[PDB]
């Protein structure tokens, strides 16, 4: 599924991400825009054998099991295919686990490069949340 910007903001709101571990809602919407262009089916296959899955491009080396990633752990306790659903719940529940892992949202390369430092409230303009 592809989300619209405000549609995704609403969905993330309802999953309690606003101010989750100190990160306002705009952060998460911005992250999703630049990681996956709002696409729940996005995949990116890397040179280390890992794959980034779903709307927040969660990586298979640490966080999910896809059966084909070298030296893999499964800290979200889920198959990676669960992150490819039109339902963002699994992605949100695993993202919560990741942002609490000590380096906040710098776990997302697109956030740290494209969102960090900017006025992220703009991502929820016009949404009427
Ligand atoms: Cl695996
Ligand atoms: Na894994």
């Amino acid at each position: 599924k592809v989300f619209g910007r405000c549609e995704l903001a609403a969905a993330m709101k309802r999953h309690g991400l606003d101010n989750y571990r100190g990160y306002s809602l705009g952060n998460w919407v911005c992250a999703a825009k630049f990681e996956s262009n709002f696409n729940t089916q996005a995949t990116n296959r890397n040179t280390d054998g890992s794959t980034d899955y779903g709307i927040l491009q969660i990586n298979s080396r640490w966080w999910c099991n896809d059966g084909r990633t070298p030296g893999s752990r499964n800290l979200c306790n889920i198959p990676c295919s669960a992150l490819l659903s039109s339902d963002i719940t699994a992605s949100v529940n695993c993202a919560k686990k990741i942002v609490s892992d000590g380096n906040g949202m710098n776990a997302w390369v697109a956030w740290r490069n494209r969102c960090k430092g900017t006025d992220v409230q703009a991502w929820i303009r016009g949404c009427r949340l």
